């Protein structure tokens, strides 16, 4: 059941499931709210920007887990992404997803 500790082995292309959201809170498309508010929180503080050397890894992390926080819970955020995700998801966060109109057609 996912024993602490883990390290990516030479399957690791396989291991990942494709998504990025999810697995940046360490759970997969099958957590719910529940589990993605949580793991936000969890991590979140772990990667508190305070955490962070100079390398922006780790606010990188602190940025995924904040925008999965909301994207996998949240309908849009999580519809556009396995739609496209591509430009839609970004331009939602960035722009907000009402406003991509603007920067969409």
């Amino acid at each position: 059941m996912r024993s602490p500790g883990m390290a990516d082995q030479r399957q690791r292309s396989l291991s990942t499931s494709g998504e990025s959201l999810y697995h940046v809170l360490g759970l997969d498309k099958n957590a719910t709210s529940d589990d993605i508010k949580k793991s936000y929180r969890k991590l979140a503080l772990k990667y508190h920007p305070d955490k962070n050397p100079d390398n922006p890894e780790a606010a990188d992390k602190f940025k995924e887990i904040n925008n999965a926080h909301a994207i996998l819970t949240d309908a849009t955020k999580r519809n556009i992404y396995d739609k496209y995700g591509s430009l839609g998801l970004y331009v939602a966060e960035q722009f907000g997803e009402e406003n991509v109109n603007t920067y969409f057609v």
